[PDB]
This record gives structure tokens, sequence and C-alpha cells, in this order.
């Protein structure tokens, strides 16, 4: 009932900008920042079986908490939209991306009165992954690994939260069999740091395939 | 055309404008009217079900806090959109960034109405089958606020049906049979919020 | 003889930045701002007769006046270069452009002591226009329509030049195409919905494949 | 390590770095050149054009140097923080044979270590003019990439390799059309007969080949 | 003294206090003398159908601004400076058909005597006669570089009075000339001083 009180929203934005530290990780209770990531695939635009590359569009549902941003919403809006330039956002990258992430949507996040932040850009991006079997019944399984680029596991944990039937375009030349998203840890022989990431396994295949029976 | 009046109006708008806060008046959602006027259909890819199009995105809404008495001053001024709140519209089936081809200025009217109408080039995933037939193809584009649900913003059409004869290029390979624009509400199973959108059905065919 | 007086130039630039209102149309008295636009074609890069599209490069000579910027040049520079971010510039758009105007050149304008402003970017841009006849002796005639995007005729008037040429001084000798004629006609656009009229110049590019 | 998640500590370190940092001045200590270490970890080879002698590749550019004025005592505070590169001096590296801008695929953050070490490792997609002859043979092609400071000569910046040899097995995509045989990185000093200054660069030699070189037809 | 950091910071501070990035550094009420020399690095994406060519070149650009000079008897002789802190000539390739792609860090060198050197590596496309590219006589590209907005009374742009070209280009250079040229248009009285660069090349073989 108080959502549409403009002055209240303006004051909330003011409060957020006073407290927000866009360049500092919001670690609370001496624990790493728990970042949840879930990709909702919207389309598969191009796949190349020779080069093992895919071109896809997905909604990157990204959530985390910063309780320093919280406010009492007993008589004020429960949520507001905030430009991400005013907020800290996780420095996520896909390890096997071969193009820049192209953000297709307005760069606004939602901040909830309990301090939860939700940012969900629609991203088009190209990846190097296993496209073998895309023209078969069992299809291909393209794996995409996403994690913090510069923050190791003691600082940020990136965690997962389907056939994406609610999201995936019915007009794609491909169809999604299954999308699994699992916790994964990465370490390199040179160095002690581990990186937490989510491994997204996209199992898909070409629609209306012609087979030899 | 009184320059000092215009400068003062712009000053006033910038003193009052809150570019990041939705202009909810009373305790109601912001009513955003959107109407796409198609100008060109550049490419139609039957292999991939994709279209590349150019359209004017006629967008209007009110912010009465911007209003002024224009009895003896200009009725409207042009304002850079960076000085204004503008709705965070996005097309759900866009597969490229909206490319704005025109100067990023809005008109503000002395009654507080704002008109923003970018020319946009953008690619979409949609049903392209039938494009070379009498019935044509019907490509549906859903547009709405990306982050504001129905209690905060309503996105509504103006003209429900039009052949865009005043807008669409006579030199295109294609012709417009009908552009239908209707209110549409989207909810996802995961969450309670609804998003109020305009569903734009672009029915077009290859000229022959 | 005072053009290269550096302190003079710095002071002129200072004065312009004190006076200039980059977001307000420089209307003088009770009249629209008169804007002249002349396209000088450098090249025609690609033409598609099936889709009726062209890819061109041109110098967009744009002139207007803001008398509030004028100064007494009797013992100072006649002109200076000014970043366009410091100036009001006409919000011109090509109504049949199908790509963003790509500016190839430094974004500087000239301001003359009498208040004339000249901005002439080199632009690469694609258009939807009539390419029919490009392979004939008479060639194709592609019309490019340019006017203010948000200012109607009471606020900005776009006045065509009286020039008639094949742009021999500008156009690449090595283009696959040849320009037969480039002309401009004043035109006014109105839509049935609304009373406002928008002034434009229609630039007619008559060209053919060599 | 126990203090890594102390948020106020991190904010204060960032403030300190921003008070001390001179983003446009080389961090010369004593009167010695800034020692810049560079190591390219190749991830993908996207395109190899045998007609034109061009390659399009993705690599992680591991770049390290020291600015001891940024150091702090981390006995009871975070050992490292992430910092936007706009707040830091970064070496003005360029590849002499690049034919496209470096496209940075990742967030533009560096790590600053409490001893003053800085680590910046962007993933970069870039195109190069190099020798691709032999890519379809057993011995492969060897594409050499020369990287150095664009405007600082050897008295001001030295650009040196880290690891001499590797097949990048931990980094290179197993799904590429190509496979890496060896990546060698050597110091190289370049002077032009016109002028006296020398530029101290790294020559990166990427020896790679197409998989499945024996085809039917 | 070159690697004295505080000295370098102070020089940068001094340059920024005196630099007027938007005002031409005309001295003695004479035009700014800008010297330009292109070093060709590569010839790429040559299209014989469309008569277009990509070139990569280092654009060696020098001029002086004596107000930037300092006494370097006990301090650095030279420093690197972001070009945003300096006036730089507004050079353009008048005839180019693509945006210049600057491939290198946008830093200039400032010498203690006030000399400035800026040398971007640039990739850019041009309209050229490519018809003879596979013949002994070859193809020709003409590139005209000058100030975009400053005429000859304000800026003079003159040519400076195998080490660089890629050994892996498909093409080889037959000749390069870089000549003083003054460009005037029938419509208007101003002349623009430019360097006319003629690049003659052919496919190897
Ligand atoms: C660096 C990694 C691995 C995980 C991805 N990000 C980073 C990173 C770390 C720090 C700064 N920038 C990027 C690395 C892996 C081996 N040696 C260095
Ligand atoms: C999010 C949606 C759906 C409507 C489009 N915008 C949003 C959105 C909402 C909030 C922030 N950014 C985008 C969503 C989440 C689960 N399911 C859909
Ligand atoms: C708007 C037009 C037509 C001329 C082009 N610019 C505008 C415009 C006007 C105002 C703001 N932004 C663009 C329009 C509206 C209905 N019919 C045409
Ligand atoms: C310039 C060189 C050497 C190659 C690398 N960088 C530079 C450089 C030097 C200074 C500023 N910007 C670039 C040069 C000049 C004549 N010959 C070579
Ligand atoms: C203008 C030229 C020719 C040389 C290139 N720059 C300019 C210029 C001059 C002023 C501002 N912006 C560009 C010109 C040529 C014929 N009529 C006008």
């Amino acid at each position: 009932k108080d959502d549409d009180d403009k002055l209240d929203r303006a004051d909330i934005l003011y409060n957020i900008r006073q407290t927000s530290r866009p360049d500092v990780i919001p670690t609370q209770r001496d624990r790493p920042v728990a970042v949840s990531v879930s990709l909702k695939f919207i389309n598969i635009l191009e796949v190349n079986e020779i080069t093992n590359e895919v071109d896809v569009v997905f909604w990157q549902q990204t959530t985390w908490s910063d309780r320093t941003l919280a406010w009492n919403s007993s008589h004020s809006p429960d949520q507001v939209s905030v430009p991400i330039s005013s907020l800290w956002v996780p420095d996520l990258a896909a390890y096997n991306a071969i193009s820049k992430p192209e953000v297709l949507t307005p760069q606004l996040a939602r901040v909830v009165s309990d301090g939860e932040v939700l940012y969900m850009p629609s991203i088009r991006q190209r990846f190097s992954c296993d496209v073998s079997g895309v023209d078969t019944e069992s299809g291909a399984t393209c794996r995409i690994k996403i994690g913090s680029w510069t923050h190791h596991s003691r600082e940020i944990s990136v965690d997962p939260t389907s056939d994406d039937s609610e999201y995936f375009s019915q007009y794609s030349r491909f169809e999604i069999l299954d999308v699994t998203q699992k916790k994964n840890s990465v370490t390199y022989s040179c160095c002690p740091e581990a990186y937490e990431d989510v491994e997204v396994s996209l199992n898909f295949r070409k629609k209306g395939r012609s087979e030899i029976l």
C-alpha cells in the first residue's frame, strides 16, 4: 500500500546511496558473500559443431544480501529499483566465454527492505563448449562455468539455487532437454586460492531432427 | 521561442526531476503508453526465425511535478533524457541491444506530460513462417518495464490496430498487413509479481 | 593577423563557455533557429537493389547562428575551434537512416566572431531509399530526409542549400559508383495525429554503377 | 587470512590505496625501471586464416608489478583487496603485431597485495598478424606475439617473462579445433635505427596445430 | 634522474597546471607546426570488388608547446602523459571510409624542451584503386591527413624530414611518398595544410 509513495522511494534511494559501498565486497559476520546465480536460457541462436562454439541468450538471475542496505518497511515501500552503478555487484565472469557479455536490458537491480539485492540482466554471449551430439536424440551438453573473477572462495561463494520451459523461446531452432546447475570449485597448480563457481550444464538438441532409422 | 523562458523551464525541470525514482502520482502505478511505429524491416531470417527491424517507440507518461504555468511562456521544451526519469522498457524476445538511432531528447509539456520517441534498430527471435504468403508472418514482440511490476508501472497501448501507412518505408521488400498492440500481463510460476506489458503483433509479408 | 594570439583564443573559449547554453535552442527574438545542412558525399560503399539500402560516407556541413556568442574581433581572432560538448547543436536526424550515424572525425565545431557556428562531421551511415535504376544510364535517386528530431517548425527551420553538383571535390575517384547529381529541396512533414510540422531537407542523391 | 572478510578493513585499505595511488605516474622505486612481468595463458584459438596470416585468440594476460607505496601491514587485516584499474597505475602494454583492439572480456579489477604487489589478469580477445604456416602439420605453426610498453623505454619499464615454457594444459580449452604444443616467452630488446631508446619487450611464441590433420580428402 | 618518481609526479602536475587542452599552442603569433610521418605496419582486408583496403600504421606526430618546458638539469628528461591532459592536433584522414581504430595506449611523450610526441597505431579503411593489385605495377592508396578544423593560418601539417612493415602481410610495398599538400575547396577561402601519403603496393609473388 506504500509502494507508490514517491517521496518514500526517493528517501529509500537516498538512504541506499548513503550506505552503499559499490567497490567493497559486502562481507557480513566474517563470512564470504554468498552469491546465488541461476541462468534462465531464453534462446540458442547459433551453434557450430566444427568449432565447438555456441551463441546464447539467458537471464542471469543474481542475488545476494547486504543488510547494511535494509530499512524498516512497516510504512514504506518494500522494494525499489536502483541503478547498479550505485551498488556493489559481484564481479562474475564465464571462464569459457569467447565474446563480451552483451547486456540487453536496463542496468537496474531491485533492492528489498531486508537487504536482498536482485540483479537479472538479459545477456547474449558466445562460449567455447562441447557441441558434439547436437543433432542426436540425446543432444549436446554445453557446460558454462561462472564465478567471481577476482575474489577467491574465502571472499565470495558463487552458488546455484529444469528444462526452462517457462523461459525458452518456442521459436528457437533448438530445444532444451535439461539444465543442471551445480557447485564447483576451481584451483590452479600455481596458487593456493580456490574459486567457487557454478557449473551450468545445458543439454540441448536441434529441433525436428532427421535420422536414419 | 523566448530563450530565457526556455532556459528557466529547463532549470525548473532539473531542480524538480528525480531521474532514478518512478513518478508515481497519488498512490497509483505510473501509466506508460507505448506504441511502436514500424519504419523498416531490414532482414528476415527464415533459417533462424529472426527479424531485424527499425521502429519509432512512441512513449508517453505524466509527471505532474514537472508542470508549469504556460500562460505567457513556452508550451513545451526539449530535455536530454539524462535529466529525466524514463521507463526502463525492454523487449522480452530481443536478441540484440536496442540501438538508438536518434538524439536522446524528450519533450516535456507544461502540463507535465513527457514524450520520448527514439528510433530503435533491434533484432528479435519470433515466428517468421508465412512471410512469403498472403497471410504473412506474424512476429510477436512483448515490451514492458524490466524491473517494475504492475503495482509500480502499467505499460499500455494507444492504437490497437494500424497498417503504419504514415510511417513504414515504401522501399522495403516487405509490407505491413497489420500491427496489433494489446495489453498483456505476465506472471512467472516462481513469484507473485505480475508485469504489465504491451504485446506487439507485427503481421507482414514480402511484397509480390 | 590576431588569429594566433593564444591568450586571446583562450579568453574567447572562456567567454563562449560562460555564455553558451548547450541544452537550450538559441532562438533570437521571436524566430525559429535557422539551420543549414549540406551533405558532401565522400563515398558510396555498398548498394543493394533488392533490399533498397545504401551505405555511404559524407561530410555533413551544418551551420546556424547564436548571436550571444559573438564578440568584437577588431583586435582578436576571427574564429576558434570549440568542442561540441560546450555548444548547443541541432538535434538533426535522418528520418530514413537504418544505422547509427558513425562519426569519423574530431568532434569540434568552429565558432565565428559574428556568432555563426559550423559543425561538419564526416559520417558513415546506412539508409533505406530507392536504389531502383542504379544499373541504368539515368541511375538511381536515393533521397535522404534530414530534420530536427524534437523541434517543430516554430522552433527550428531547416533550410536547403541552392547548390547543385556531383561532389567532384569530395567524392572518391575509386568508388564503384558515380554521382550524377546531388540536390536539396525544403520539405515539411506533418502527421495526421498532430498539429506540429517538422521541417526537413530532402537530399536527392542521383548516382549509378560505373 | 582470518581478517579477509573484515569489511571496514577492506574499505579502509581501498581508501588508503586511493589516497596514495598516482594512476598516471610510473611507480619507479629507487632509481630503477618498473619490472613488469607478463605471462599469456592461452584459452581459445577462435580463427586461423591461412590466406591472410591472421589469428583470433583469447588469452588471460597475467600482469604483475610492484608499487611498494601501496603496501600495508596485514598482520591483522586483509592480505589482498580487489581494486578498479582506474584507481591504479597500470603498464601501457601493447602488442606490436596486434591488428585489433584488445577486447577485455572480464571485470576490470586488479588485486593489490599487502606487500605492494599488483596483479591484473584480464581475459582478452584479440587478433594478430603472425606466421600461421604449418598449422595443419605435425610440427604446427608458431605465431609470435611481441608485447611491450608503448611509451616507456627500457630505463623506465622492463617487460619480462615469468615462465619460459608450457603447453597451457591447465588453461587451454579441450574443445578447441586446435591444440597447443608449446608456449615460450622470451625477453626481447628492440631498438630502431632512427633513435637511441630501447624498448624491453616479451616475445610470446605460440606453437599450435589443428586437431585431426589427416582427413578423407 | 629519470626514475625519480616524485620528480615525475611534479612534472605531470606542472604540465597539467599550464596545459590548455582545448587551445592551440600558437607561439609568437605563428601557426602550430605539426610534423607527421606514417610508418606502415600492414595492409589487410584488400577487396578488389569494392576497391577498399585496410591499413595499419603508426602515426608519428610531433609539435612543440614551449609553455610545457622545464629545467631538467636535475630531473627527468621526458615523461608520459595521457593525451586528455594535453592539447593534441585534431588530425583526421579526410578521405577515410571507417572510424580510425586506435590500437595503442593513448599516451604522449612530453620532452623537457616542450616537444610532444604522440604516435598511435591506427587501423583504418580507405577507398583505393585495387584493380592492379595482382600486377607488377600494383595498387595505390592515397591518404590525406590534416587538421579537421584548423586552417593553414592556425596549423601547418608537414611531413617529417622495412623496419616496421609486417613480414607476414599478403602484400609488399613498392613505394611510399609523404608530401606537403595544401587543400582548398572552390566554395571557401580557407586552405588546409595536409600530408598526402601515397601508398603503392602489390600482392607478393
Ligand atoms: C587467476 C585467476 C584464476 C581464476 C580466474 N580469475 C583469476 C584472477 C585472479 C586474480 C585477478 N584476476 C583474475 C589465476 C589463475 C592462475 N593464476 C592466476
Ligand atoms: C524477473 C523478471 C521477469 C520479468 C522481466 N524482468 C524481471 C526482473 C525482475 C527484477 C529485476 N530484473 C528483472 C524474474 C525472476 C524470476 N522470474 C522472472
Ligand atoms: C513524433 C515525431 C515526428 C517527427 C520526428 N520526430 C518526432 C518526435 C516528436 C517529439 C519527440 N521525439 C520525436 C511523432 C509523434 C506522432 N507522430 C510523429
Ligand atoms: C616510437 C616507438 C617505438 C615503438 C613503440 N612505441 C614507440 C613510441 C614512443 C613514444 C610514444 N609513443 C610510442 C617510435 C618513434 C620512431 N620510431 C619508433
Ligand atoms: C570543411 C573542411 C574541409 C577540410 C576538412 N575539414 C573541414 C572543416 C572545416 C571546419 C569545420 N569542420 C571541418 C569544408 C570544406 C568545404 N566546405 C567546408
